């Protein structure tokens, strides 16, 4: 299952590693959270050294804003802190795209 983080200090934190965060902006009031939703589920699954986590953005809106984040689901992994790949429009296929790439 992925893990969905509190604070933009646990995104912030998480992201900072030396390792790949992916971690996906969400909200209560969208469909195509729900369909990536079971999928990036399948495919957090399938990250052994990459780690996956989904916030909602309606707590987290303050780090959404950091980031820009103007789409629900917005996929960005980042490394260093210094990001990795940004995918932004809901993205189950293309998450692999950047998550495949990247992880």
């Amino acid at each position: 299952m992925v893990t969905q983080f509190k604070t933009a200090s646990e995104f912030d934190s998480a992201i900072a590693q030396d390792k790949l965060v992916v971690v996906a902006f969400y909200a209560t009031w969208c469909g195509p959270c729900k369909m990536i939703a079971p999928m990036i589920e399948k495919f957090s699954e399938q990250y052994p050294q990459a780690d996956f986590y989904k916030l909602d953005v309606d707590e987290l809106g303050d780090v959404a804003q950091k980031n820009e984040v103007s789409a629900m689901p917005t996929l960005l992994l980042f490394k260093n802190g210094k990001e990795v790949a940004k995918v932004v429009g809901a993205n189950p296929a293309a998450i692999k795209q950047a998550i495949a790439a990247n992880a």
